């Protein structure tokens, strides 16, 4: 199912030195984000380090958020996954998208510039409308 | 999209010391969910503890679920997240919401009573009717 | 809600030695994972493994996915959970599914064959098709 997402984009190099993120194919749920990067970042064992995309989005529609997760085979195998582990970015949020990076494992990681090191998926969401009782 | 949740106040700090959850904006895709303790309570590195909400909710509606997330901020630069990475909330659970914190990080942290510690989105749900084959 | 969706049996312990999934109850919103394996996994702290399930499947719609999260008993009591956090399974892959299992905790920890080692619920998804602006 599609939506229409505006889209900014806050560095030169994307597009010009990487890709625009894409769907791999039409039965894809999520979208890789890439490192905006000047340059690699070395992390060790344990350290977070917080990686620009150089992208903005605007989702607007309420009814409409994006999760921000690891990839599974950098979780899997690197230990590279999110140190908020999962990324909630609400339809009103027009900042920079933004990837706490954090080395879970016992392996120093390198992120090169351009590196795919998230995922996001767009999911729909609601709003309770809490109904307070004293009893169920 | 907004939806009609019952909710039960189990602790009379609530409201009284501290708020209920309300959405920040109209926008929100979570609710911030509080620490509702008598003492403060101090996690070191790499410890878990479980921290009451003193609500609970009855979804009840089957195609519908709530799940548990870390607090951006808190994740990223404290390593305050769950102890559990992700808290799956049934259309039927009905007991108290209880947030396992852990500290993933290398500085202890201590949450005090009322603070916000965690995040909860509501989603729509799809429960699967397995088709056995035996190629696909 | 319920949605018809394809799964092959890859191993022929399941079924025969512990059962297929099934949601607990009609508001369950997650169906629990079973660990397919010859023998016991001794995990250490800190180790991953990757744990097969003897399952496949084929969601097929692109306006569906799935999400494995860690059982919330085992990673807030056993700090056993996800070595990717949150494993997100697209409508077409038709892999086996495999768990990484992660313990995050201090205390080893032995998955028996048969046990309930993740949990999965499917998700509507949206794919963004991106409008670019150069202002919000």
């Amino acid at each position: 199912m599609m939506k229409k997402i505006d889209v900014k984009i806050l560095d030169p190099r994307v597009g010009k030195e990487f890709p625009l993120p894409t769907y791999a194919t039409s039965g894809s749920a999520g979208l890789d984000l890439r490192a905006c990067l000047n340059d690699a970042v070395e992390l060790a064992p344990g350290d977070t380090t917080l990686v620009p995309t150089g992208l903005a989005i605007h989702i607007a529609d309420p009814s409409l958020a994006a999760m921000m997760l690891p990839r599974s085979g950098l979780g899997h195998k690197h230990g590279i996954v999110l140190g908020n582990l999962v990324g909630l970015i609400d339809s009103d949020y027009q900042g920079q998208l933004m990837i706490s990076v954090w080395n879970r494992g016992q392996d120093s990681f390198t992120i090169q510039p351009g590196e795919r090191i998230a995922q996001m998926i767009f999911v729909p969401v609601v709003q309770a409308e809490f109904n307070l009782v004293e009893d169920f």
